[PDB]
């Protein structure tokens, strides 16, 4: 099925300002989207804001503004932050959007017509901050903001309260077997693998039914009303998860405003998501509830959910650090430092070590070497003479790299993709050191042509595969190398030899990444 590659971030609660968590999740979404564009595919990358619910209305109340003004202001802050971070997200969705509300109503009605929503009761614990129902085994003793004794969540440490309400209930318990079939038939559907095992164990234990409405007073009336029952409001998570469906059905103009909601998702060829990017805190909502809703509605299930090691929901301001160290460099660092865990060093010390060691010394040094007037005297891509075995060993690494990096990007595992590209960059550097092309200008011009050609081509291929990570710097490198625009994307240009000998380098001025103390 040739379709639009559909990648999403979570939609973030607007109770507080954009921080590194949100920026990280959206960065991952962006990188995946960029890689598929570089590959030549149609892409739709989605991000946005989750604006309804008790938690947002209470944050608005604290600031003494109306929820409408509060959500609009904070959404504006998220939008500004993502523009400054230089993402290439196709659409920014807000759950206050009238087209989103219509989709929530259609989905609700569909679930109700199937017999999967009934009127019942929830009596149990609830975390307002997580918008999450909890069994007594997921709570323990703790303290509130003040310090008085209370119950808290085992998941997040936030305060829990006992709720007793008549609620519309989704028959989640009826979907246990089908969810387990789905996990087993699609063993790459949740990444990384240990998070997939966690989900399976949880569903094997048994699933209760899920409350999907609340009484309107509890939510301070700041929510989507239930169709045909205005005393109730739709659970912020059914509302929130539905953004992915809404997003898949919006025609978007050249400036990013939604202009139209289509009736059938197949018309735009996005649904279901190829990758849902999430933090580990919302795994259950995405890997249990969401597919159960989709199964109930007869809608297709997402292909992959990737859950990263950070939380989604001592200051670290990403825009400040990016102004200090560079935007591409910060993005590189966030993606290189952590895989699917928290155990990872985010200090100025480590940022500088990676900036200096990998970006400046490995990549940047190598870009300057192969384009300098001292070594590349004609300022062009030379024609290679015959290859030695050592030449062939490096060429083989360069040729294998696109296949290797591609598999990593598709897992997705961006850290391993970066590591694989840099392994090849290190090998190119070792080769340049062995061949001493600076000596070869005088001693053996015929040999230098071969060495310089291989070096230029290794730099091109590595840079192409790093272009989703370093989108601006990749453009600078390609300009220095004189790579025509047509050769800067497309799977055809993953092949060794795509830029012919005779191609002129770009003009010189001059640093790519400047080292720090
Ligand atoms: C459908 S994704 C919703 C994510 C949620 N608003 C959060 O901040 O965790």
């Amino acid at each position: 099925v040739e379709k639009v590659f559909f990648v999403t971030s979570p939609i973030y609660y607007v109770n507080a300002a954009p921080h590194i968590g949100h920026v990280y999740s959206t960065l991952i979404t962006d990188v995946i989207g960029r890689y598929h564009r570089v590959k030549g595919e149609r892409v739709f990358a989605l991000t946005g804001t989750d604006e309804h619910g008790q938690k947002v209305a209470e944050a608005a109340k604290q600031k003494q503004v109306s929820p409408y003004d509060f959500t609009t202001a904070v959404a504006g802050e998220f939008k500004k932050c993502f523009e400054q971070m230089d993402y290439s997200i196709d659409y920014f969705i807000r759950t206050t959007n009238e087209q989103h509300k219509a989709v929530v109503k259609e989905l609700w009605t569909k679930l109700e017509q199937k017999g999967d929503i009934y009127l019942g009761r929830y009596e149990g614990w609830y975390s307002i901050s997580d918008e999450s129902f909890l069994t007594p085994q997921n709570i323990t003793d703790g303290v509130d903001k003040d310090g008085n004794p209370c119950k808290v969540s085992l998941e997040s440490g936030h305060v829990v309260t006992w709720v007793s309400e008549e609620n519309y209930m989704f028959r989640l318990s009826a979907f246990r077997e089908r969810l387990l079939e789905w996990y087993h038939a699609n063993p790459g559907c949740i990444v990384p693998e240990f998070r997939r095992r966690e989900v399976i164990r949880a569903v094997e234990k048994g699933l209760p039914d899920l409350s999907v409405s609340r009484a309107r007073a509890t939510l301070h009336n700041w929510a989507i009303p239930v169709p045909g029952n205005p005393d109730h409001c739709v659970y912020v998570w059914l509302d929130a998860l539905t953004n992915y469906l809404t997003g898949s059905r919006l025609r978007v103009d050249e400036s990013g405003k939604e202009v139209s909601l289509v009736d059938d998702f197949n018309e735009l060829e996005r649904f279901p998501a190829d990758v849902h990017v999430i933090g580990k805190d919302i795994l259950k909502f995405h890997a249990i509830y969401w597919p159960a809703f989709l199964l109930s509605a007869g809608l297709p299930l997402p292909k992959k959910i990737v859950a990263h090691g950070w939380w989604t929901k001592n200051v670290f301001d990403p825009v400040e650090k990016a102004e200090e160290f560079g935007y591409d460099a910060l993005k590189y660092f966030l993606l290189r430092e952590s895989g699917f865990s928290d155990d990872g060093d985010y200090s100025d010390k480590n940022m500088i070590a990676r900036l200096n060691g990998e970006l400046a010394d490995t990549l940047g040094n190598l870009v300057m070497r192969c384009t300098s007037a001292k070594i590349n005297v004609n300022g062009e891509w030379p024609s290679p003479a015959a290859y030695t075995e050592e030449d062939e060993s490096l060429i083989q690494l360069i040729k294998d790299l696109p296949g290797t990096a591609d598999h990593y990007y598709l897992i997705p595992d961006i850290q391993k993709a970066i590591i694989a590209v840099f392994d090849v960059l290190r090998a190119i550097n070792a080769y340049v050191t062995d061949m001493a092309p600076w000596k070869l200008v005088k001693t053996d011009p015929e040999r230098l042509r071969t060495v310089l050609y291989i070096t230029l081509e290794g730099v091109r291929v590595t840079t192409l595969l790093l272009s989703p990570i370093l989108p601006r710097k990749s453009v600078v490198i390609f300009d220095m190398l004189g790579v025509p625009e047509v050769h800067r994307k497309g799977i055809e240009n993953f092949e060794f030899g795509a830029v012919p000998p005779g191609t002129r380098l770009g003009p010189a001025v001059e640093v790519l990444f400047s080292k720090r103390s």
